[PDB]
């Protein structure tokens, strides 16, 4: 009967659950709308396990350059400066990835990437109690979960202060929702 | 300058994140479906608190009868045989809600909500460790939550297996959207 159309709801609304619950459709769709918004070449997200893996999970490529998805590698280790900066919830903007000194060894990453300047904009999770890791403070008492990098490809791009200002601020609202929906 | 533009999706983008990932939003919303899908003059949530208080939390009215959103009691005290039933998951059809003998005291209430007729179906939280309340099961390992309802108020409305089979299902759905977003 037409029993058949109290189903094709069923199947609408649980999509619209699995859809809005799971994160990476969250992070699909907020990366591709600060792709759009500031007319970026690339934009990624770079999730960092405390065991030492790293990889880009999500990505929005202008077609004209390679998917750096899933991009990944073992051991990260940052340099202690740049993660004092970015534990306090600071961005960097990095005018000139090429003679980055910081930078300097994703410069096979850099090549393929086309990458000329980017903002990095930490993504910090608010973790108390008891975890630790590669990539946790005491003095901040906060975890880096991971970073939203924006890429400036076609052209040596000039960054404004407000430009990265909003990134983090968008960051700063994945951290949240992001220490939301991890089971 | 148009740097105005800049936060004209901030707000946007914003408000997706704390749309999406506030619980009452996607309760307000799936109450709304189920409401226009089965043509029920009546929707609602009730929240049950361990502390023995209960309260509808959510309701999309038939603007022709009763706003019971936020309708609320304490010590809320089951019949041990309706818990066991609702425990295992399974729903409850009350085809005459007025000579129910569970719902026997609920008659002021259902009085004023006009209800003939109603289909309950449990929310279930997988809640295994340590917490212990009114609303919890050592049997079942679950705790429930709160109860998903349907009233048919204008008819006293014959309800088919697969109705109440189809509530049960998308109240399950709400079990676990609801573990998800507690904070
Ligand atoms: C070299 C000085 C060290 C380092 C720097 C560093 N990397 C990132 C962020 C990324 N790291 C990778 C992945 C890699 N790490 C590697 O060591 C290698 C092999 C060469 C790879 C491929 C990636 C993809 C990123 C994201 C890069 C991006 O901009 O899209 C940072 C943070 C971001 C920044 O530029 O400030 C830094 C500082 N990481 C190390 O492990 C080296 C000791
Ligand atoms: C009376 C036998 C007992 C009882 C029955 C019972 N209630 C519900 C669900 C609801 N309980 C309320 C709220 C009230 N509980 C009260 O004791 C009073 C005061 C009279 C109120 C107002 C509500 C709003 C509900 C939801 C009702 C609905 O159908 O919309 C149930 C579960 C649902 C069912 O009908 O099977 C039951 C069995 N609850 C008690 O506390 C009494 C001992």
């Amino acid at each position: 009967m037409l029993q058949l159309q109290r189903q094709k709801i069923i199947q609408d609304i649980t999509q619209q659950i699995r859809s809005t619950l799971n994160v990476n459709h969250i992070l699909a769709t907020v990366t591709q709308q600060v792709k759009e918004l500031m007319q970026v070449e690339r934009v990624i997200i770079f999730r960092l396990f405390p065991n030492g893996r790293s990889q880009i999970v999500e990505e929005v490529v202008s077609s004209e350059y390679a998917a750096l998805k899933n991009y990944h590698w073992e051991d990260e280790k940052w340099s202690q400066e740049i993660l004092d900066c970015y534990w306090q919830g600071k961005p960097r903007i990095v005018p000139d990835v090429i003679n980055d000194i910081w930078t300097s060894c994703l410069v096979e990453y850099t090549t393929q990437g086309n990458i000329q300047s980017k903002i990095v904009a930490p993504i910090l999770q608010e973790l108390g109690e008891n975890e630790t890791g590669r990539w946790v403070s005491s003095e901040h008492k906060q975890k880096l979960w991971g970073v939203l990098v924006v890429h400036a490809c076609s052209t040596k791009r000039v960054w404004e202060e407000d430009e990265a200002q909003l990134l983090q601020q968008i960051a700063n609202q994945l951290a949240i929702a992001i220490q939301q929906l991890e089971h």
